């Protein structure tokens, strides 16, 4: 009991530990997602821990029964709608103005801010060494 739900963003995806993630990742992993189109390319990779879900504030039951600790997500709404039943989970979202917002009305929840790499930075030097290959 230690799933991280994956949530992906249209952003800079890590293909860089893809190879790594059929090893480690989906050990400790479970990709939460509403589109069948990279849910179909974890399931060629061998990813056997998926949800398919269009659904916006039902991941809060999902992760409920999953027993997740940790969501990456940008969430504003659906943030409230997971910390009203699960303060014990740590949240990560981009928006600064939604994640104070939920550090002040939720007493026990733990709502974790990421704009710039800094945030990764320290985030990644608090848990396990991990380093990435320069060129």
């Amino acid at each position: 009991m230690r799933i991280i739900v994956i949530i992906v963003t249209d952003e800079q995806k890590i293909e860089d530990m893809w190879e790594i993630l059929k090893e480690i990742g989906v050990d400790r992993i479970v990709i939460i997602t509403s589109n069948k189109q990279l849910a179909e390319r974890a399931k060629e990779l061998g990813v056997d821990r998926i949800f398919l879900l269009t659904d916006d504030e039902l991941i809060a039951e999902i992760v409920k029964k999953l027993g997740a600790d940790i969501v990456f997500s940008e969430n504003r709404d659906i943030a409230k709608k997971i910390i009203r039943k699960l303060k014990n989970i740590i949240i990560l979202s981009n928006d600064e103005q939604l994640v104070k917002e939920l550090q002040k009305e939720a007493s026990d929840a733990r709502v974790f801010n990421v704009q710039t790499k800094q945030d990764f930075k320290d985030l990644i030097e608090k848990i396990l060494e991990h380093h990435h290959h320069h060129h």
